[PDB]
């Protein structure tokens, strides 16, 4: 049992609805926290810019220090660092940004991280901004991901396409 509200089950391990990750972090204060990174833990927009706004601009101080000593991500790949104010751990999971030319295959190596942690509040990898296929997100995640996960869908109107069109 966990302290995660209202959302719809879609399998085993995989939970859905429709908020804003920053103001569910906020309440749940889980132990991770998934950031929607980039390589250069850029935190400028998106999820990323607002789960930065959240922790004051300490998540971008942080992050830099964290690129100045081990260099860039890998696309696919993640880092865990604090989670400030919002949750025990952040993991940083940088998805192919599509805007960029990135390889959608990539989209299930990312995913993959989220195995290392038992439970996570996460968003969808490469959605929004990041210009993947929503639907095509989700799926890559309920067939990754087998830990449990936790996913908040800003948009009101994609939670509604999501549920109604999941397989
Ligand atoms: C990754 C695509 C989604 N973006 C977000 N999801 C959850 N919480 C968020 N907070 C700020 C942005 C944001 C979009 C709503 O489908
Ligand atoms: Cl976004």
């Amino acid at each position: 049992v966990n302290s995660f509200s209202g959302y719809l089950k879609l399998t085993d391990n995989v939970y859905i609805k429709n908020a804003d990750i920053v103001e569910e972090a906020k309440k749940v204060k889980p132990t991770v926290v998934v950031n929607a990174a980039n390589v250069y833990l850029k935190h400028g927009g998106g999820v990323a810019g607002a789960l930065n706004k959240a922790t004051n601009n300490a998540m971008q101080v942080e992050s830099d220090d964290y690129i100045a000593t081990n260099g860039p991500l890998k696309v696919g790949g993640s880092c865990v660092l604090s989670g400030h104010n919002l949750a025990k751990h952040c993991l940083h999971v940088v998805g192919p940004n599509v805007n960029k030319g990135e390889d959608i295959q990539l989209l299930k190596s990312a995913y993959e991280n989220f195995n290392q942690h038992e439970v996570l509040l996460a968003p969808l990898l490469s959605a929004g901004i990041f210009g993947a296929d929503p639907i095509h997100s989700l799926r890559v995640c309920v067939d990754t991901v087998r830990t449990n996960v936790y996913l908040a869908v800003f948009d009101k109107n994609l939670y509604d396409k999501l549920v109604s069109s999941f397989l």
